[PDB]
């Protein structure tokens, strides 16, 4: 569901590096 870091800027630094399991979540 993610496209890039910008698409998940709300996340501290995403889960892995841009997206995982089609779901964007901060570690």
């Amino acid at each position: 569901a993610c496209v890039t870091h910008e698409d998940c800027t709300l996340l501290c630094y995403d889960t892995i590096g841009t997206c995982v399991d089609g779901k964007c979540k901060c570690m």
